[PDB]
């Protein structure tokens, strides 16, 4: 099976959520063939500098992962769009452009984060297409890391335009989408192509994780609670 | 694995719905320890005396599985609470009271429709309260058919309250309850006996069917699209 995942959300102040995801990584996700995280992996990223010792402690459990044999990959979300290529490394994770087309077991699969699909939200997609511009984040980068912490405090969901995941799906031809960011898991019926298509919605991890595990005949959007 | 499932609500008018009920049938379902089906298979029920042919082709499908030695199991929901004896033998389906208290594996998990817990809607409990009166039932079935179908033609979903959840998971000292009828799946975390709890919400059969799988290890809320 390969498995996709998205919107933990990790942090700090959530040991449970990492916890969760932590006993994931050791169990389920050895079992795949692949592992796919499509954003939202952490609450925030202000650069792979931060010296937060949960960045490590993540970096290995997929690392680990990675050197079972499962290859692990990650698309960025709107909260870790800055999760740069030493991060990529620490983690043994491979970065992926916002819409990958997979082949998975001979089905065709649109994967991205979903934040795209959220045309009705102007405020977010101007926010986004800055904080997207390379100049702007590299000027972001080259602060000292206390400034960029302090930016972030100061900082402190619009669902899919329905004709956005339509065209989405048409501009790739494919009857398959698995995305995040919405936090509404569920599986979705339309049309695209001339033809029935499926969009799957992972949910964000609080009480439960969730995951879509696909295999050669099925696709299953999964809910488990952190019970163990 | 133990598998629930809940709110087909299968009808002669949606043939899509009932071929994916099917095809569960005679593929996950076979694998299983023993399929529960928690209320609302029939989107209406005027008594087993009925001729609709899908009645019978449903019956076939779920006794086909019982022969292969998966036991079946039915609660009642708000929408057959009149399939009787006569149903369950043609069935193979053993009729269960409106709650019932299960050991799965060492775990113990309490199943209903749901309904029950809707306290906020006494509309609804007023309805249930008097269609629940044996005398008011078996008036009912004994009118002519004709005159059944003509009733039901005339008579053409609060979620729970969140105590009676409570209060339902404290009457029987569990952690852990599966319920349907309000068409949200999720899985929630609250607090019961002193301790974590979970209900697991199952879904409605619209272009997805959704199933609760509980093995030694692991409960898990799955939805599928129905798109073999
Ligand atoms: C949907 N999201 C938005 C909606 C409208 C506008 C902006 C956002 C948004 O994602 N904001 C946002 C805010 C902070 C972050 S951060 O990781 O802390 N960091 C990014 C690098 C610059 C400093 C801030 C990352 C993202 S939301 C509600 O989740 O924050
Ligand atoms: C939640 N349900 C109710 C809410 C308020 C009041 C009543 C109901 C309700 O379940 N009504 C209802 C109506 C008809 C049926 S029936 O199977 O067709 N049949 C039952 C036997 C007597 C004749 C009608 C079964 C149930 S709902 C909205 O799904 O119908
Ligand atoms: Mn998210
Ligand atoms: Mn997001
Ligand atoms: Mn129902
Ligand atoms: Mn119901």
């Amino acid at each position: 099976a390969t498995l996709f995942i998205a919107d933990l959300h990790l942090q700090t102040e959530e040991p449970e959520i990492t916890a969760g995801f932590l006993r994931f990584l050791q169990g389920e996700a050895r079992q795949a063939d692949a592992l796919y995280i499509l954003g939202d992996l952490f609450e925030a990223w202000i650069g792979d500098d931060d010296p937060n010792p949960l960045h490590q402690q993540i970096a290995s459990a997929i690392k680990a992962v990675v050197d079972a044999g499962v290859p692990c990959y990650f698309i960025h979300g709107n909260r870790d769009f800055l999760v740069g290529q030493r991060f990529a490394r620490q983690s043994g994770m491979i970065l992926l452009a916002e819409e990958e087309r997979l082949d998975l077991y001979g089905r065709e699969v649109l994967i991205m984060h979903g934040d795209t699909l959220c045309t009705d939200d102007q405020g977010y997609l101007a926010f986004r297409a800055k904080v997207h511009t390379p100049w702007i984040q590299r000027l972001f980068l080259a602060l000292p890391l206390f400034i960029r912490h302090r930016i972030a405090a100061r900082m402190r969901i619009m669902d899919v335009n329905p004709q956005a995941v339509v065209d989405a799906m048409e501009r790739h031809h494919v009857q398959w989408l698995i995305h995040g960011h919405t936090h509404r898991p569920a599986v979705h019926e339309l049309q695209a192509n001339g033809q029935p298509a499926w969009r799957v919605v992972l949910g964000a991890w609080h009480s439960e994780g969730s995951m879509v595990k696909v295999t050669p005949d099925d696709v299953e959007l999964i809910h488990f609670p952190f019970h163990h």
